[PDB]
């Protein structure tokens, strides 16, 4: 149920949508994390183990995550 | 396209793969983001426009992208 646990924890006012205000103050906490927990990350992506994302292993990633280009991108 | 363009963002020293340290900016990176990005980040996700994201379209989004979802269970 983590993914209901993740929405939960999007949704401030538990009114069942995510807002605006909601999903920017979401964000402002994912760029406010831990050494391990940015390891933990690198972990998921660097397939080949030698500590560092290199392209291979971003187009993987996004291959298999298309809302990493097509939504999350759209913020940078 | 928008893949190498930002890869090429967050490789700080050019070396042609991510650190990370340069995990880590681009994540303080999206962290500080502006409602005004966020924005266009919501209008993809947000499925029927109303300005909101409901947990079924929450649901869409994390069922396509199990590798975003791990990451975010990181920090959430
Ligand atoms: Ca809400
Ligand atoms: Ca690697
Ligand atoms: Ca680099
Ligand atoms: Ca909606």
């Amino acid at each position: 149920d983590d993914m209901e646990r993740i929405f939960k924890r999007f949704d401030t006012n538990g009114d069942g949508k995510i807002s605006l205000s909601e999903l920017t103050d979401a964000l402002r906490t994912l760029g406010s994390t831990s050494a391990d927990e940015v390891q933990r990350m690198m972990a998921e992506i660097d397939t080949d183990g030698d500590g560092f994302i290199d392209f291979n292993e971003f187009i993987s990633f996004c291959n298999a995550n298309p809302g990493l280009m097509k939504d999350v991108a759209k913020v940078f």
